[PDB]
C-alpha cells in the first residue's frame, strides 16, 4: 500500500527525525540503465553510498535523495519481487532530502529500481529499469 514520495514526504513525523539509530554501514551501488554504462556525472538525486542498518530480523539498507522533491514512484524488485521501499525521514524543501529503507535477503547485490522523476527541465526521466548492483551483498547479522 505504498504510494508517491512526492506525496509522501509532506510529513511532520517525517520532516526532521534521526533516521540513525542502531547498528549501521556503507555500502556503495552501481548505476547502470541496461548497458553496464555507469554514469559517474549525474549525481543529482543520491550523494553518498546506500546505508545498511542490520537489524535482528533482516538487514534494511538504506539511500539519501537529495531531490526528493522531483521522486514520484518507486518499485525496486530483484530476482521476482518487488520489495515495497518505505520512508524513514525526509528533510524539508530547503533540505529537500528523503530517506528510504527496503530490506535484502540472500546477500541481495542487485536489484532492479522502478521510478520515475521529473524536474519540469524538458522530458520526464522515467526509469522503466535501472539495474543497481550494490557494492556488495548485504547479508544481515543474525549473530554478529
Amino acid at each position: 500500500a505504498d504510494e508517491s514520495l512526492k506525496d509522501a514526504i509532506k510529513d511532520p513525523a517525517l520532516e526532521n527525525k534521526e533516521h540513525d539509530i542502531g547498528p549501521r554501514e556503507q555500502v556503495n551501488f552501481q548505476l547502470l540503465d541496461k548497458n553496464n554504462e555507469t554514469q559517474y556525472y549525474h549525481f543529482f538525486s543520491i550523494k553518498d553510498p546506500a546505508d545498511v542498518y542490520y537489524t535482528k530480523k533482516k538487514a534494511e539498507v538504506e539511500l539519501d535523495i537529495n531531490t526528493a522533491s522531483t521522486w514520484k514512484k518507486f518499485e525496486v524488485y530483484e530476482n521476482n519481487q518487488k520489495l515495497p521501499v518505505r520512508l524513514v525521514s525526509y528533510s524539508p524543501v530547503p533540505e529537500d532530502h528523503a530517506y528510504i529503507r527496503f530490506p535484502v535477503s540472500d546477500g541481495t547485490q542487485e536489484l532492479k529500481i522502478v521510478s520515475s522523476t521529473q524536474i519540469d527541465d524538458g522530458e520526464e526521466t522515467n526509469y522503466d529499469y535501472t539495474k543497481l548492483v550494490f557494492a556488495k551483498p548485504i547479508y544481515n547479522d543474525p549473530s554478529l
